[PDB]
């Protein structure tokens, strides 16, 4: 998986489009699962799927360490 710094680099870009700069929202996610498309493994690949496996703490958004966990799960 990627080191914790590119995926900082990463989750920073996406997360400064709108809103909370370091919280990626819904429609945020929306670009990220657009950008790892067929990486994304069964059950955590459509829109609502993803937020929902990756948003531990359920408050509608991902955070970096929750970003991070979720880059881990893709890469085995
Ligand atoms: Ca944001
Ligand atoms: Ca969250």
């Amino acid at each position: 998986m990627k080191s914790p710094e590119e995926i900082k680099g990463a989750f920073e870009v996406f997360a400064a489009k709108e809103g909370d700069p370091n919280q990626i929202s819904k429609e945020e996610l929306k670009l990220v699962m657009q950008t790892l498309g067929p990486s994304l493994l069964k059950g955590m690949s459509t829109l609502d799927e993803m937020i929902e496996e990756v948003d531990k703490n359920g408050d509608g958004e991902v955070s970096f360490e929750e970003f991070l966990v979720m880059m881990k799960k893709i890469s085995q």
